[PDB]
């Protein structure tokens, strides 16, 4: 088969030109861990919407304004000539059109998944994002550094420099307590993923490594940041985040 | 089998003196969906912390102050000689102990079902708690109105009459449209409960149906504000509900 065409985000020599999005890592994790073969193409923010209008794809929401706004990750799938884009319907599709690879979805979890996606933002996502926003412009290609930073600091009305605060930190720590509180009802031993030990990886357990892969990279895997956040509630994210790094090929 | 004795708050003529409350009523759908044999001991709320400590129950919860606050429903079971409290607790303790019945946590689901509730008081139980407690308030016997009219009109800074507004309506319907956008991921056909048609009623499901059954309760299922809940995104919510009231015994 031939090899399935991913859309990515690129980025500078301050993290080696490693691939870095939260969203876009949903759907590499995805591949990897399915063992599908995919080739990477590189598209730098601003042109992204040209691109995925030049391949067919759909827009995934709509800016303020009312705007149709594109945003990757999108797979280009030559061996079904479909073009698929919005992260949870590519892994949605993944499982659907490739069988016999281990399933995101596991029937009767669709909608818990849904729901779960949904506050993984709101509660996690969103006070990383601010601890790792600044760093991450600086990551960028100059090109797509403009564009992030003219757009984000115009959503956020701050500079970028004044995102990451103290107060944030304790939103990420807040909301990983929320976390390890629903992974303790499966009980222990079954506490580091959530369908449990037997349960396998979900969509949703990759939203959430997903954040941390991007904090790490943006970060520095030997930084005293990441050292910070994974060392949080006595190492439990460090064990929880250590059964994706078998996934994370680039 | 001897008859679980399951705690629940008692209301007055309003209502015809029934079981209302969101929170037992998770555990009473629980009972009769596992058709469990149980019997209600009724406490108002300025007797619960008293009860409950006599019981040996412990606190579910703990106010502000670090004070202990304790809470309905509270069961206890003389075949195992087991008190338990916190609603959720006592649904899997009743999986566990009862595995005979029908599950209401599924293998694989404990976490995602943890997730979903932490999300539905402040996505949908809080909006219509918004709308039903004033006359919540109205159907409690005068002790349980006393204290519950202080403590809530404490919590939320407004008079009871002042908590219902448009504005709650809307953000009632909002909340179903998130629930909604859950469901539709299952697909059609297995967009009413939380696990598809052939997955069956879990807790969460009932959570909702628990919103579902106060207001129809409090409100009155002849009444237009009733009608007007139910009739949301074009009367799905009438199917989801409908599915729920064969388990709806009051002993
Ligand atoms: N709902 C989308 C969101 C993806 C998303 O926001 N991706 C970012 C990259 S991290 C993007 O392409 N943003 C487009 C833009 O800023 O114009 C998904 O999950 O795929
Ligand atoms: N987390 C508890 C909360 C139950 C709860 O808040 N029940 C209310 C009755 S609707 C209560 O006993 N509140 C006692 C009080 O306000 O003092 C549970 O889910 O069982």
């Amino acid at each position: 088969a031939q090899p399935i065409v991913f859309y990515d985000i690129p980025s500078n020599e301050r993290i080696k030109h490693s691939p870095w999005s939260p969203n876009t890592w949903k759907i590499r994790y995805a591949l990897n861990y399915k063992g599908l073969k995919y080739k990477t193409e590189w598209v730098e923010y601003p042109d992204i919407a040209g691109v995925v209008q030049k391949l067919g794809g759909k827009p995934t929401e709509k800016t303020p304004d009312g705007r149709d706004h594109y945003t990757l990750p999108v797979i280009y799938d030559p061996n079904t000539k479909k073009v698929v884009e919005d992260s949870a319907a590519i892994a949605k599709y993944l499982d659907e059109t490739y069988p016999d690879t281990p399933k995101l979805f596991p029937a009767g979890t669709d909608a818990f998944q849904a729901a779960f996606l949904d506050f993984a933002w709101p509660v996690l996502g969103f006070p990383v994002f601010m601890l790792v926003i600044l760093d991450t412009a600086n990551s960028l290609l100059p090109r797509s550094h403009d564009y992030f930073r003219s757009t984000r600091e115009q959503k956020f009305g701050k500079k970028l420099e004044e995102l990451a605060t103290e107060e944030e930190w304790a939103k990420v720590e807040a909301g990983l307590a929320k976390l390890k509180g629903y992974l303790d009802a499966n009980g222990k031993g079954n506490d580091l993923l959530l369908m449990g030990a037997q349960g396998g990886i979900t969509y949703s357990d990759i939203q959430i490594a997903s954040f941390f892969v991007w904090a790490k990279i943006i970060w520095g895997e030997g930084s005293e940041k990441w050292k910070r956040l994974i060392s949080l509630h006595d190492g439990k994210w460090a064990q929880f985040y250590a059964q994706f790094t078998k996934f994370e090929q680039v």
